[PDB]
């Protein structure tokens, strides 16, 4: 009797943690899983615990994770009726989600188009500016040599600004005073750069926070923001902590920045989970990008917020209207998060190989989130990602000093770990403080 609740089986299309942890959403909401591997992950967790298994392919993810056919092959002949991606891999690839709807299938997410739209960064901004969500102030369009507008310009940015090529890989001006010069100054790089003379301008943020706000959205015209997140923490692009709520954010702000994420989501017609990207500094956000998809970081959310994510995008994409509203959403607690890597916490490049020994953290408030287990080889091709440790508490502090405890329970023999760095993130004065920008962490280290 097929569909005692509509989505019956289901497809997670993607690996590592986030499989496990979509695995455990449908389990515990009786959809029958089908793990969908490669010889590389064929013991892994998630795939022991699935319903059905599929190999569809060698360790490469080029022509295993990254298979659209082979993928929407295992969902066709499993009788799967929907397809979760995940993150990362085919999760905002318009092709994929188009494919699997063409096919007839559900593709747990949003429309092709709706990735498409985000996924171009010129159509995003644009259709970002519409929405009224706050963008990087600029020249919008190139710098003419009209010295009296370029001028004009930059005033109406507020100094100080950055003179940027446009195909380039960029000089900040404090003034009126040093701006013809450095155009020119930008000119020459850029000319030399890439044979391009041409450059544009746009304000600079100097010590910006990385914050991010979590929107659910039915297409039916339903969007809830389920508070923010910072995550300043980073190493060379990668995120390395995540906390929730975002410190010394008011009520008054919060509201503010979430309110217009929802709008956006209904004017750009949103359909599932998928976040909002922003620096912020002098308390204004400025938008970088919406990652359309399940966010990595989203437990921290969770713990504070209570609301099962994984649980809401199925519900989403079954077609019912948010089973959520706002008034209902509540922030309670603090939750951080520590990014776990089979990684080297020096010559900072992935690190495989078996794990001889294993123990995870536990007690209250702490939250592991791992495949791997004693035994487990970390393989050389995938991302270098083995677990998120989340820890929740009443407060700030009091979740700050539980992941310092949880990391010192944390054993992970027979390969280098990320570990020993992140205890002493945790054991930073300024860190503590709170506040810290999207630099902090390299000026900390070697970079």
């Amino acid at each position: 009797p097929r569909g005692s609740h509509m989505l019956d089986k289901i497809v997670i299309a993607n690996r590592g943690e986030i499989a496990l942890r979509i695995l455990r959403a449908c389990k515990r909401l009786g959809i029958k899983t089908v793990a969908v591997h490669s010889s590389a992950d064929r013991d892994l967790k998630h795939v022991l615990l699935a319903d059905e298994t599929v190999c569809i392919g060698p360790a490469p993810s080029v022509k295993s994770y990254l298979n659209i056919p082979a993928i929407i092959s295992a969902a066709e002949i499993t009788g799967a009726v929907a397809i979760h991606p995940g993150y990362g891999f085919l999760s905002e690839n318009a092709n994929f989600a188009e494919q699997v709807e063409r096919s007839g299938f559900i593709f747990i997410g949003p429309k092709a188009e709706t990735i498409r739209l985000m996924g171009d960064k010129v159509s995003a901004i644009a259709a970002m500016k519409k929405a009224g969500v706050p963008c990087v102030p600029g020249s919008d369009g190139p710098l003419g040599d009209d010295m009296d507008k370029n001028r004009a310009i930059a005033k109406r940015i507020g100094y100080p600004v950055i003179i940027k090529a446009s195909g380039g890989g960029m000089r900040v001006v404090r003034g009126d005073a040093e701006l013809a010069q450095s155009i020119s100054m930008t000119r020459a790089e850029a000319k030399a750069a890439f044979s391009n003379d041409m450059v544009y301008m746009e304000k600079y943020l100097e010590n910006p926070r990385h914050v991010e706000i979590q929107v659910l959205a039915d297409g039916q015209g339903n969007a809830i923001y389920l508070a923010e997140r910072d995550c300043s923490m980073q190493r060379r692009h990668q995120k390395v902590v995540e906390e929730a709520p975002a410190p010394g954010i008011t009520p008054e702000l919060r509201r503010y920045i979430g309110e217009r994420c929802a709008k956006a989501c209904v004017d750009i017609g949103y359909r599932g989970a998928g976040t909002f990207e922003f620096l912020f500094e002098n308390g204004e956000f400025y938008f970088i990008e919406m990652n359309t998809r399940i966010q990595v970081e989203h437990p921290v959310t969770e713990m504070i917020t209570g609301v099962d994510l994984i649980k809401e995008q199925l519900r989403i994409a079954a077609g019912q209207p948010l089973s959520i509203k706002q008034e209902e959403v509540h922030v309670r607690g603090h939750a951080v998060e520590c990014r776990i890597n089979a990684e080297d916490p020096n010559t900072f490049l992935p690190s495989p190989g078996k794990i001889t020994r294993f123990h995870a953290p536990g007690g209250f408030g702490v939250r592991w989130e791992s495949h791997i287990y004693a035994g487990y080889t970390v393989p050389p091709y995938y991302d270098s990602m083995i677990g998120k440790l989340i820890c929740y508490g009443e407060n700030r502090d009091v979740a700050i000093a539980r992941m310092k405890n949880a990391l010192q329970e944390l054993i992970i023999d027979g390969i280098k770990t990320n570990v020993d760095l992140q205890i002493r993130i945790m054991n930073d004065e300024n860190f503590q403080h709170g506040g810290t920008n999207i630099h902090y962490l390299e000026k900390k280290l070697g970079l």
